[PDB]
DNA sequence: GCGTGGGAGTGTT
DNA sequence: AACACTCCCACGC
């Protein structure tokens, strides 16, 4: 004999004899943070699958983006894309302060240098 | 200054 | 939905 019912999630291909067991199940995907690390020990939870995929690149150490100058890899793109500022030596944030002409590049990096004006 | 995490908005298929 | 780019914010050295 097989189960009558099922779960239309894309995905969840669990089917129950009971009516009763599956509503319980359909609870499981509504979902505060659905996503969740099945690596040993960490367990942690997000909001969306890229996220999840990106944060289980620290389990595995891997780089996949490489600095074409200094063949230096990162995790991940962004980081790359502010690592080549450091070579090309762009600072697109300029510092909206009066008598002060100071460029960093990095956003945060002016964040910093907003509050030591104060 | 700069590596390197999480959150979130957006685009392409 | 999967996949990716790209930004801000934050922690750390
Ligand atoms: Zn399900
Ligand atoms: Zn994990
Ligand atoms: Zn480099
Ligand atoms: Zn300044």
């Amino acid at each position: 004999h097989m189960r009558p019912f099922m779960c239309a999630y894309p995905g969840c291909n669990k089917r129950y004899f009971k009516l009763s067991h599956l509503q319980m199940h359909s609870r499981k995907h509504t979902g505060e943070k659905p996503y969740q690390c099945d690596f040993k020990d960490c367990e942690r939870r997000f909001s969306r699958s890229d996220q999840l995929k990106r944060h289980q690149r620290r389990h595995t150490g891997v780089k996949p983006f490489q600095c074409k100058t200094c063949q230096r890899k990162f995790s991940r793109s962004d980081h790359l894309k502010t690592h080549t500022r450091t070579h090309t030596g762009e600072k697109p944030f300029s510092c909206r302060w009066p008598s002060c002409q100071k460029k960093f590049a990095r956003s945060d990096e002016l964040v910093r240098h907003h509050n030591m004006h104060q």
